[PDB]
């Protein structure tokens, strides 16, 4: 048969913040100091799995990722090109996408989705007060998932997204509301722990299992002991800024800085939450039958580069992603600098389970089992991976966005990070970043196009070449045409 797999992706949780990062043999392996965080759960976790330093976020922004994540497809086609919300009817999951749940389905998988969905735009389409959006806030950000358009899940625990972390709300299965009052990461795996012993008959325990786990902390807020367990906060209370924030592009005297507190104590908590699931996998004897996989939607500034938007930006801290992939007698420990895109993880996590085969046409992304399952495979190994910003196009008579304007494009390579900004009426370039993430790994220092013909004109070839391959509106708007050969 064909293993278990549990994908826990916590939203807004960069690759950096994690303990290993400055642990023996794994600090050697990446150019950064990892954040001073306390995930001992993840930490062994990273020593029983394959660890990437380098996965990407191509669009660091929740409905976006999420889009790929399901879709195995780059914005363009996942429909999803924008956050979802009620302004935004343009950006909602395709119901006509064969996404990961249809196939391990239909490959005879009970599938169960908890936590942020984040994927659907917003309708009056409220369960229990008919006819009604499911909140007030405007504009409407959560939505309700309805059995049509689940995409394979027989078992839902889902919100579309809710920032509340203490009360968080849940529909079930049957479209029933739920509201206990409790840190969501620790409800959320508390949660799948009751699926994983199959309490309340809820699950076939002959049928394999595909679980997703999508945490909201360590997203904001980080502002109070709203936010997060005192437990955790007590580790970084009274710490001082300047040994928390230790990355050299921080601006310390932002009125965001006091939140790395929150944003940490978040981090210790989620890893608590994993461990809970990770605990609950071996006292009953699933850990030796189920692939693992810990990653996030996108990264966190935190004051680095004086941003003060945590993603939508092609800095490391926002596009670098923590992608640790654990199945027992079927990969080796170790740490690998693969470039992983978004639209990637549907394939490879299917390639994993030996669904390689079933890997829908319509699927952009590439299938790396191959590569996770031998080191020494003759696979094609990326040179990059897009940077994609999609921001609000026209909107019409009702003052909605029907389109999207494709603000940025750009690339990560193994020591590049490039990114191009163009105008709105003149489709012509405005500003430029280009970094040295080998000799420059906080990106300070932004090289001028011109003082690097070379480099730049191969990371021109290189977008060139992806953007045609994604059939991305640069290249059918043949944009930035006159620099990129298309
Ligand atoms: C972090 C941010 O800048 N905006 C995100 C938003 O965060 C608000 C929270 O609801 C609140 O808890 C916190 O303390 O302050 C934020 C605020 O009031 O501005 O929450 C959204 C989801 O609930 C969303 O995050 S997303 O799910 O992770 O990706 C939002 O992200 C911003 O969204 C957009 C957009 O819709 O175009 C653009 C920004 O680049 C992105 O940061
Ligand atoms: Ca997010």
């Amino acid at each position: 048969e064909h293993p278990n797999i549990i994908y826990v992706f916590p939203d807004q949780y960069r690759n950096q913040a994690m303990g290993f990062w400055n642990q023996e043999g794994f600090r050697d392996k990446v150019n950064f100091r990892g954040d001073p965080v306390h995930t001992p759960n993840i930490d062994t976790f990273a020593r029983e799995s394959m660890v990437l330093t380098s996965a990407q976020s191509n669009c660091p922004l929740s409905s976006p990722h999420r889009g790929m994540l399901l879709t195995g497809m780059y914005p363009n086609r996942s429909g999803v090109p924008l956050n979802c919300n009620s302004t935004r009817p343009i950006s909602s999951l395709r119901d006509d996408a064969e996404c990961i749940g249809d196939v391990f389905s239909k490959a005879g998988y009970d599938c169960a989705y908890f936590g942020k969905l984040h994927a659907d735009f917003p309708t009056p389409n409220d369960p229990e007060n008919p006819g009604q959006y499911v909140e007030t806030q405007r504009p409407v950000w959560d939505a309700y998932t309805p059995k049509e358009q689940r995409h394979g899940f027989n078992y839902w625990y889902s919100y579309g997204t809710f920032d509340e972390h203490k009360n968080p709300h849940y529909w079930d299965t049957d479209g029933k509301r739920h509201d206990p009052k409790e840190w969501s990461p620790l409800h959320e795996s508390g949660k799948v722990v009751s699926y994983l012993k199959n309490e309340g008959n809820v699950r076939d325990t002959k049928k394999p299992f595909f679980i997703m786990v999508g945490m909201n902390p360590p997203h904001s807020p980080y502002r109070s002991l709203n936010d997060c367990e005192e437990q955790d906060f007590n580790l970084y209370k009274d710490q001082p800024l300047d040994s928390l924030l230790i990355r050299p592009n921080v601006d310390l005297n932002m009125k965001k800085a006091e939140s790395v507190r929150y944003y940490f104590a978040s981090v210790t908590g989620v890893d608590r939450a994993f461990g809970q699931i990770l605990e609950a996998l071996k006292q009953l004897g699933l850990d030796k039958n189920t692939v693992v996989i810990f990653a996030s939607d996108h990264g966190e500034t935190m004051c680095s580069q004086r941003t003060d938007d945590p993603k939508n930006s092609p800095y490391s801290e926002s596009m670098n992603i923590p992608f640790l992939v654990r199945f027992p007698g079927k990969i080796q420990p170790r740490v690998d600098d693969l470039l992983l895109s978004a639209p990637d993880i549907m394939p490879t996590v299917l390639g994993l389970c030996g669904l390689g085969d079933s890997i829908p046409s319509e699927v952009q992304g590439r299938n790396f089992a191959p590569l996770f399952f031998d080191e020494k495979a003759e696979i094609v190994r990326p040179a990059g991976a897009l940077y994609i910003q999609n921001l609000d196009g026209e909107k019409d008579k009702d003052g909605l966005v029907q389109s999207y304007f494709p603000s940025s494009r750009g690339i990560k390579t193994a020591r590049y990070t490039l990114a191009l900004y163009i105008d709105r009426k003149t489709k012509q370039l405005k500003k430029s970043l280009l970094f040295d993430d080998v000799n420059d790994p906080y990106q300070l220092n932004n090289l001028p196009l011109d003082e690097n013909k070379e480099v730049v004109e191969q990371l021109y070839r290189e977008m060139g070449t992806m953007l045609k391959e994604i059939d991305d509106p640069w290249y059918t708007e043949k944009i930035l045409s006159d620099r990129i050969p298309y």
